[PDB]
C-alpha cells in the first residue's frame, strides 16, 4: 500500500497560490479546483456541483457540494471558497498571464452552497482556467498568513486525496492518504519522495533501490535517461499524448522572414524527425502544425510541409533568393540570405536545436546567425519584436488553444508581434476576440478552423515537435494512466 518516488527538492510549503514548477505536481495532489477538466476540452462538477451563467456571459453562480472537508476537517463552503479567491486577487499582478485573473471583478458567497463571481468581459475559457492546478485551488482560510496567502502559509491543508504529513529537509517529503477524503480514495495509503538533486543520482536510485517510478518533464527526467530506460525492458516506460509544441515563431514584419516564400522554405527546410533523434534522444513526436490534433479544436487536417530541401530551395529561388557563382549562400538584391535565431544562452537543448537548424539552413543556402542572450534580453526582443526567429512554446493543459490564442491579439507578446506583417491580422485578431467571447459550440469551432487554418497557412510558425510528460516505473507498480492534465499522477488508479 506503499509507493517510493525522488524529486529533486522538498516542495514544502505547497502554497497553493505561489506555485513553482517543481511544486506543481504536489499542488495537485493535495489541492482541488471547482471543475475538473477532461480529455475532450470540456470541464465537469468537482467540488463545484453544477453553475449557472448570464445571459452575457459576465456572471457565474457556482452551485458547491456541501459534503467536503479540509483534510483538517474545517468545511469546505462558499465563504472558504471566496477567501480563497480574494487572497490570489490581492497579489492579481502576480498571476497576469493568467487572463482570468485579469478578467476577475468579484467574489461572493451568497449562501453556503453558492459562489458568485463576476467577470469584466464574456470570458467563456473562463472555466478550463479554473481547471487549472493553480491558483485557484482551495486551502483552508484558518491556514492563510493575516488574512492572505500571498505573504506565506501555514499548513498546506487542502480538500485532495494526499496530505502532505512530514519534510525532513534534503532528505524526503511524505504524503499521506487523507482518510476523510470526500471523493474516490487511494488503495495506496503513502507516497514517499526521496530528495534527490542530481538527475543522474535519481535514475540510478530507480535502477538499483526501492524506488518504483519515476516522472517529469525534460527538466525531471532527462531525455536521454528516458529513452535509455525506454530500450531497457526490466522497467516499464511510457509517453503521455502532447501537451506542449515546440516551434519557432518567424517575424512576419522582419525582413527576410516578411515573404511567405522564405517563412514556407524554412518550414520545409527542417529535418524535425533528426532533430528530434538527436537533440531530443527520439523522444518526442513531430509537429507538423501549431497544435497537435489531439488539443481540443484543433482536429482539422491541415495539411503538412513534409521536410523537402528541394522544395525549400525552389521557392527561395522563385522568391529570387539565387545562390551567386562561388557562393553558398543566397543574395536577393545584393542582399545575403540572413535570419537571426536569439535564445536564451543559458538554456542546452534551445541552443542544441539551434545549432541543428543552423546547420540544416545552410544545405538550402540560408545563414542563420545564432544569438545567445540573457532570459531578460530575450524577454524584451520578444515584447518588441526585435526578432527573427525565436523559440516558442504553447502551454497544452487546458489553457490551450484559447490562451495561446488571446495573445496572439494583445500588444507586448511575441505572437503578436510575430504577426504583424499578415495582411489578415485584423481578420485573425478580431476572429480571436469573437471565439473567446461566443457560447455557442457551431462557431467556436468554424471560428478556430478559421484562425489556425490562416495561420498554418500564411506560415507564421515552424512546429518542431510535441513535448510529452514521462513516466518509468518498476514492472511491479503497472501501467499508470494519463490524466488530461498530464502532471495530474493519478495515484488512486495505482492497485496493490
Ligand atoms: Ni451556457
Amino acid at each position: 500500500d506503499e509507493i517510493t518516488t525522488a524529486w529533486p527538492v522538498n516542495v514544502g510549503p505547497l502554497n497553493p497560490h505561489l506555485a513553482t514548477p517543481n511544486q506543481m505536481f504536489a499542488q495537485s495532489m493535495v489541492y482541488e479546483p471547482l471543475v475538473k477538466y477532461q480529455a475532450d476540452g470540456s470541464v465537469i462538477p468537482w467540488l463545484a456541483k453544477s453553475w449557472t451563467h448570464s445571459e452575457d456571459g459576465k456572471t457565474w453562480t457556482f452551485t458547491l457540494r456541501d459534503d467536503v472537508k479540509f483534510s483538517n476537517g474545517e468545511p469546505f463552503d462558499a465563504e472558504a471558497a471566496a477567501e480563497n479567491f480574494r487572497a490570489v486577487l490581492d497579489n492579481r499582478q502576480a498571476h497576469a498571464a493568467l487572463e482570468l485573473a485579469n478578467q476577475i471583478v468579484d467574489v461572493k458567497a451568497l449562501s453556503k452552497t453558492e459562489l458568485q463571481i463576476t467577470l469584466k468581459s464574456a470570458y467563456y475559457p473562463f472555466l478550463q482556467e479554473l481547471a487549472l492546478p493553480a491558483p485557484f485551488r482551495f486551502i483552508a482560510p484558518s491556514q492563510f498568513k493575516n488574512h492572505e496567502t500571498m505573504n506565506g502559509i501555514k499548513a498546506p491543508i487542502g480538500t485532495g486525496p494526499w496530505i502532505l504529513q512530514e519534510s525532513k529537509l534534503n532528505q524526503y517529503d511524505v504524503f499521506v492518504r487523507n482518510e476523510n477524503y470526500w471523493g474516490e480514495k487511494p488503495a495506496i495509503k503513502k507516497i514517499t519522495f526521496n530528495v534527490i538533486p542530481d538527475p543522474t543520482t535519481r535514475a540510478v536510485a530507480f535502477e538499483t533501490g526501492d524506488i518504483d517510478l519515476l516522472y517529469g518533464n525534460e527538466g525531471l527526467l532527462p531525455l536521454d535517461t528516458f529513452a535509455r530506460f525506454s530500450q531497457n525492458p526490466a522497467y516499464h516506460t511510457q509517453l503521455s499524448q502532447p501537451i506542449e509544441t515546440v516551434m519557432l515563431a518567424l517575424n512576419t514584419a522582419k525582413a527576410p522572414t516578411n515573404e511567405l516564400a522564405v517563412r514556407e522554405a524554412l518550414n520545409y527546410a527542417v529535418n524535425k524527425k533528426s532533430l528530434i533523434d538527436n537533440a531530443l534522444y527520439g523522444t518526442q513526436q513531430v509537429a507538423d502544425t501549431l497544435f497537435a490534433p489531439s488539443v481540443p479544436y484543433a482536429n482539422l487536417g491541415l495539411k503538412p510541409s513534409q521536410y523537402d530541401p528541394q522544395k525549400a530551395k525552389a521557392l527561395l529561388e522563385k522568391a529570387g533568393w539565387t545562390l551567386p557563382a562561388g557562393k553558398d549562400i543566397r543574395e536577393k538584391n545584393g542582399q545575403p540570405l540572413r535570419i537571426e535565431l536569439s535564445f536564451i544562452g543559458t538554456d542546452a537543448l534551445s541552443k542544441s536545436m539551434a545549432e541543428i537548424i543552423q546547420a540544416d539552413m545552410r544545405q538550402i543556402g540560408a545563414d542563420v546567425s545564432l544569438i545567445g542572450e540573457e532570459e531578460s534580453s530575450i524577454y524584451a526582443r520578444q515584447r518588441d519584436g526585435r526578432f527573427g526567429m525565436i523559440f516558442h512554446r504553447t502551454a497544452g493543459a487546458p489553457a490551450d488553444p484559447h490562451a495561446f490564442l488571446s495573445s496572439m491579439r494583445v500588444p507586448s507578446h511575441a505572437d503578436f508581434q510575430a504577426q504583424q506583417g499578415l495582411a489578415d491580422k485584423p481578420l485573425i485578431d478580431k476572429e480571436i476576440g469573437e471565439v473567446l467571447a461566443t457560447h455557442d459550440e457551431t462557431q467556436r469551432q468554424a471560428l478556430y478552423r478559421d484562425i489556425l487554418t490562416r495561420l498554418h497557412d500564411e506560415a507564421v510558425y515552424l512546429p518542431i515537435s510535441y513535448i510529452s510528460m514521462m513516466v518509468v516505473s518498476k514492472p511491479e507498480l503497472g501501467n499508470i494512466p494519463y490524466a488530461p492534465i498530464a502532471t495530474e499522477i493519478p495515484f488512486e488508479q495505482i492497485k496493490p
